[PDB]
């Protein structure tokens, strides 16, 4: 069945708390987090504060993390945690041994890799004795720092990159393994989304355990078909069904691993609709990990350059009160308890390359031919799921995965997205 | 008329990394440390990154400890200074979150980011006003170093932005610090006295704010080009004293050495303690020097990376806590120059300048310059030479303020040895 979590941000200091946290107050919001029904959440601690020295991780903020995990497991919840922020909410923290006069790429600078697998190193050992420690993510939205959108951007081609992940991942995948724990690492939708972009789809659908998705509506998806359109609230069904497609495991999990409901595109008295409908076409999604609802506490309003819609994310708002969308997710929790998606059968097709990677992922994006497809489909009751063209000509792929009627479509860029 | 004698304080064990967890215990035998050489005062160092980590956040236990190690200086029988922004320390930069990448900002230009260094250096007086300890502040190290063309984050400003940027910062306690017996200054590596094109110009650090402020460092180009143990990289650090003077409108402006070391780049390790003894014995024959504050008082430990390797040498206390080379001489040179009056110079080379007492040439008060070398041949000579502008030249009033009655004149001759 499903896990139901929450990304933990926390009341009234947000990740500014870790400097100097109140242990008391984040005790009680991760009790709140529990009262929704909850069984995780995910945690970020920050970079600047672990490592900051390219040889000198602080012990003090290893201590802080092992306490916050600690306390999330008193709290009755698992505990993931992202180890490289790195990049949250529109900020990136980068240490300064790679910034300016020390500027370098962390995905091909020998040294500074070499940096992040201490760091990943010591994480999972400060917290491996731990009951409630249940995975790491290599960290929130790394591929943000390489794309060509980035105004410090840290150069990498797609094969770097997948040395960087076969470095950081392999570095305790065996672990994980023989102690009952995740590895996995995440993307924003770039990676599906954005031709030329250095992480490939199959990144992240083969590496790490489960396949991590973000599934944000603001991306074009809201503003080009309506925020409450089938396209929107069938979103993060969309990047499950289209991850599967590149996965080499036909029943790999599938984690929602950040979702919410942005107000700069859906009105505050949609929210807890958008919330409810959303996991509703999740829950109907075979082999789902989990959903993760960003986020959990809101942040306040003395805290400034935030995109405005970011303060309103929390499920608790300022005063620590329920809101409308807390409420949703914590009923959508209960709802979909025991759910069981049935299988898929009618699968539309992504043409790839020889290598597995789309000929044209703006097809894919917002706007675009195959995403357009896969949408009507929903709309139509269909359920579809999503293959490539180089399974669809392999019989016992299709077989293993119960599909039984293909549909194609021509690649159409779409010009919704970001 | 007499000379302070301080050090630059590096915390030992964990450079300023300790901000994170600082350890009172070591700090407190740091700072009895420097008070055993006979130290007067201490020159101290937040950073950024730490006490401001949202634009309308200041972090209250940033700015408690900041109050504690200022308690524990006035205990050990210091006063202390307090840089207000770093910004920039020992080839690194520590800058907030939100004015970098997705919120790149210039600290010298952008009016919000303005506003939030105003409300730092007013949280910062305002938390040790009322420590007897407390004896003023800079606004940062060496903050300049961000506005030059060779930073390669550069945060752009015109020359009348620096100016303004200068008198808004310091016209915030320029009052208070009258009225409570405190000192406001501000700091620029020396870029201000030797770079062309550079928006921080000479008149700003010699006019604006209480004191001068130089900084020393003769791998600037001058133990280079002249050699290490040389007449012209001995002087340097009185060259700056008396250059300073040329651009003040006030005739017996303080001037503080608030940062010499011997570099171990060009100075080798065995001639550091005479490099110490007699760059202070030229200091001291100038008059009118605030003090001489030492760089730096324990050594950066071993296990940090990415320093310019000088850096670790530069401390009077190694590692293990016991006092070098270094140290030794100076604690001498305080001894030596407790009492040390300055005569009056009377011999004057002058800097040719525009009708708003700017150089004509940088580089040629630049090592290599012909200005340079005029005043190093005559302090060479013992003709303890001072230094004014063409315009000072042209006002029997100004020089008769000063008591020069001798003034010698060189045509402009550019150097390349900076």
């Amino acid at each position: 069945h499903m896990k139901f979590g929450v990304n933990y941000t926390p009341s009234g200091e947000w990740f500014y708390t870790w400097l100097n946290p109140k242990w008391e107050v984040i005790r009680r919001d991760l009790a709140q987090i529990a009262e929704l029904g909850a069984d995780h959440v995910r945690i970020f601690p920050l970079w600047t504060l672990l490592q900051p020295n390219r040889t000198w991780i602080n012990p003090k903020a290893l201590a802080d993390v092992r306490r916050m995990v600690e306390l999330g497991g008193e709290a009755g919840l698992d505990v993931y945690v992202d180890v490289i922020q790195g990049h949250l909410s529109s900020f990136d923290f980068v240490p300064s041994w790679l910034v300016s006069w020390h500027e370098g790429s962390m995905f091909t600078d020998q040294s500074a890799i070499e940096a992040q697998s201490a760091l990943t190193e010591a994480i999972y050992g400060t917290l491996s004795d731990m009951k409630a420690f249940a995975g790491l993510t290599l960290g929130n939205e790394c591929n943000q720092f390489t794309d060509a959108t980035h105004p410090r951007r840290m150069p990498a081609n797609a094969e770097q990159i997948g040395e960087w992940l076969d470095t950081l991942i392999g570095l305790v995948a065996k672990r994980c393994r023989r102690d009952g724990r995740l590895i996995a690492h995440s993307e924003n939708d770039a990676i599906w989304y954005a031709d030329g972009h250095a992480f490939l789809p199959r990144y992240a659908s083969c590496k790490g355990d489960v396949t991590t998705v973000h599934s944000w509506v603001f991306n074009g998806t809201g503003q080009h078909y309506g925020p409450m359109s089938c396209e929107s609230l069938g979103h993060a069904a969309w990047l499950v069904e289209l991850s599967k497609a590149f996965a080499a495991d036909p029943h790999r999990p599938v984690w929602v691993q950040a979702i919410g409901a942005p107000g700069n595109v859906i009105d505050s008295a949609d929210a807890p609709e958008f919330c409810r409908r959303s996991i509703d076409a999740i829950a109907d999604c075979p082999d789902v990990f989990g959903v993760t609802w960003w986020c959990s506490h809101r942040i306040p309003s003395a805290f400034s350059d935030f995109p405005f819609f970011e303060h309103q994310l929390g499920l608790f708002d300022v005063d620590g009160t329920l809101t409308d969308v807390g409420k949703a997710f914590r009923d959508a929790i209960a709802t979909h308890r025991d759910t069981v998606a049935p299988p898929r059968t009618t699968a539309i097709v992504i043409p790839v390359d020889e290598q597995g990677d789309p000929l044209m992922r703006a097809a894919q994006a917002p706007g675009g031919s195959l995403f357009e497809a896969w949408a009507n489909l929903n709309r139509q009751g269909e359920r579809p799921c999503v293959i490539t063209s180089l399974d669809a000509g392999n019989p016992a792929k299709l077989a293993n995965r119960g599909i039984v009627r293909l549909e194609r479509v021509e690649l159409v860029a779409g010009h919704a997205y970001n």
